[PDB]
């Protein structure tokens, strides 16, 4: 049969997977640089990809030279993913469209998608982002902050893991800094929810995504983990066969 | 005479001059080596003749600004030192001289001040909250980034986060969901701030008690001074900190 190659573009990543079906994940990877890209999929090319869907917050010339080296590695027609004013029923936001990073967009169209009621969107990722949409679809706007990775950048795994083993006060630069950001994010999420419950009430639904998102989910024992949310938005954006 | 004061962070120059044993006549914010100098020249009249500052910076780098100053001025310049104790608090870092020199002279006036268990806040280009135990016991703190800090990661990151300061403070005037990106930024980082703040007064009132003292000191204080009513809002922390390191 054929497969489907799916991608999210970030700023600094590059998300990808091969689904067999409806969305059963057969292979995927994250890279660092389309180099690294190209490298993982070099790797795939034995499966039966025949069809390619994909979404970019990258400029319009960035995206269709990897849409043009995607189509050299397997026989696809790449589809894009665009801005748009609706989708699925739910309504963008945005004094301007366009100015939605896409990425936030399918997200947060997935979610209401699922839901059919006011959810909560939060994707914590290199960055953070944060949206909010009436139980009538209607994308109220959102908000944007850096994650974990740029917090940490710029005042500096395993080892990490092991200074985030507790949250009191840092006796030392590392332990200071770990757990100072993820207080910060920890704090940031609590900021949300309350403003969602502020603005679409306590029963709202609540989505994370995003590589981190493990790290704030305990603060919110209801909330829907959702690794490949993007990719369910991106179903909706570029519908195949 | 007076006293020339000095706080020596990573980036700016925070001065000031004061008569008597702490009234302020004259101080601002240099944001290098030589926005200072010719900083003190300006509104100038002034007669110091002693000064003590506390530097974050090389050792190299300090005796670099002591050295357009030991000049303009007819002083012996005191230098504030890293300790282990200080007006009767205890330095909590395992090793005492990796705690930042404006951080723990604030930290100890804060409780020289109080005399009973407090948080310490400064929300700066960077942000840091320390907290002190009523035995005046430092247990540590916590560092991470201001508002500036977060815009700056944020424009690097990507090319799309570009805006004038007048529509970066038009957005705040609101914390709702962002309809632009200015908004969605401004109101992210603000409420990412906010949220870092009560998550701190969480912290204490766990480690310390709820009945410990709140002080709050840096340029973005007022940002976040509503969430904590009883809050100490003090820009010069540090400096009543610096007479205790460098008594005159």
């Amino acid at each position: 049969a054929s497969m489907i190659l799916e991608l999210d573009c970030g700023n600094s990543l590059i998300k990808w997977r091969v689904i067999e079906g409806a969305a059963r994940s057969v292979a995927g990877g994250l890279a660092e640089s389309d180099d690294a890209l190209v490298e993982q999929l070099t790797s795939q090319q034995a499966l039966p990809v025949r069809a390619c869907r994909l979404v970019s917050v990258r400029s319009e010339q960035e995206t269709s030279q990897l849409v043009a080296r995607l189509e050299q590695l397997f026989p696809v027609s790449a589809l894009v993913a665009s801005s748009g004013k609706q989708l699925a029923g739910v309504r963008n936001g945005y004094l301007d469209y366009q100015r939605l990073g896409l990425d936030r967009w399918l997200a947060l169209v997935a979610a209401h998608h699922l839901a059919k009621k006011a959810c909560l969107v939060i994707d914590l990722g290199t960055a953070v982002t944060s949206d909010l949409v009436a139980a009538d679809g209607v994308h109220l706007g959102g908000y944007i902050c850096p994650g974990m990775t740029l917090m940490r950048s710029q005042l500096r795994d395993a080892e990490a893991r092991r200074a985030l083993a507790s949250l009191q006060p840092g006796q030392a630069t590392a332990e200071a800094v770990e757990r100072g950001c993820l207080l910060m994010l920890r704090g940031f999420v609590r900021e949300q929810y309350a403003m969602a419950c502020e603005l679409l009430g306590p029963d709202c639904e609540i989505f994370l995504t995003g590589g981190d998102a493990e790290l704030v989910r305990d603060e919110l024992a209801g909330a829907r983990i959702m690794p490949d949310l993007v990719f369910v938005g991106l179903a909706l954006a570029c519908p195949i066969e």
